């Protein structure tokens, strides 16, 4: 049934080829969110993979803005709160905020100071793992708050690009690997 | 006693993003288990109340990716995402819309919807409906039709609802 499941959502995303730019295939989730169930299965599966695992969080993070998407469906399933990471400059009361590297620049993130309680333990969702920069500023800024990270969960991980080394020292799982 | 818990977790902010805007926060109601599942039901509630049947959920990016997939799981339906200009890969159809000073776009994939689809757009809320009315031209260029609007919020005056005259808007809360 789990191999089943996984072979579902496996079987909605398409490959895009050369896209932002010449080189690069893109993994594209848009024929898995316009499926009925494929949401749903998506955050099923994690749940299941998430339990495999022994791992209970108590609330549900996700980053701008993919990681609304799958955040928000899992958060359902677990029956949990959400909460945004956000790009800079939204959020209106309170933030901490963590600058992480890009190819070339940085940017930031965001999160509510009073975003989690001290006693939360943390699921960061988020569509794709690949350099895991995104990933490691959304731990950093859980901590900040001094909630403890209980883990990651991607739909998709990109083999060698290192966002698994950069996530050492936490608890990470992918549903599909490329 | 459903729509008072909601209002209840909407946080007013003075002076955000700027002095003298009152901000609607909707973070606390994200944060509670038990926010976005009731909001979901009771934007459900009023859609069957209106006699509002989608076929399709679209969310607009972002904090309509947050409702839209919340009502989506709750309507049993898929769910497109209305994204910001070069986030989507494939073939798009793109619309500008107003901003403070110059403008801005939003886009779908050209295949999103079918000629059939009846689409619902969410969003958290309807200011100057400038995002939602470039929503409902998008879903237009597909020759789907726009089966209504439904927001969490409608900020009274600010002209959204007017904006989208000739379509079904709904929004739980009014401030
Ligand atoms: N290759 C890729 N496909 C889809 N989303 C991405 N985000 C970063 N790299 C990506
Ligand atoms: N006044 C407001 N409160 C919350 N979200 C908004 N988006 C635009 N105006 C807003």
């Amino acid at each position: 049934d789990d191999k089943m499941n996984l072979d579902f959502i496996k079987s909605k995303i398409a490959a895009v080829p050369d896209f932002p730019k010449p080189g690069i295939m893109f993994r594209d989730i848009t024929p898995l969110l316009a499926d009925p169930q494929g949401l749903r299965k998506t955050a099923e599966a994690m749940a299941q993979e998430l339990k495999n695992k022994g791992i209970q969080p108590t609330i549900v993070a996700g980053t701008e803005s993919r990681g609304f998407i799958f955040g928000v469906a899992l958060a359902e399933v677990l029956g949990l709160g959400f909460v945004p990471v956000r790009k800079p400059g939204k959020l209106p009361r309170a933030t901490y905020s963590v600058k992480y590297d890009l190819e070339y620049g940085s940017d930031s993130l965001e999160i509510h100071q009073d975003a989690f309680k001290v006693t939360d333990e943390v699921l960061v969702v988020d569509d794709l793992l690949a350099t895991g920069g995104t990933a490691k500023a959304t731990v950093d800024l859980i901590e900040k708050t001094q909630a403890k990270v209980a883990g990651l969960i991607f739909v998709m991980e990109l083999d060698g690009l290192g966002g698994r080394e950069v996530l050492a020292g936490y608890n990470v799982s992918a549903l599909i690997k490329f």
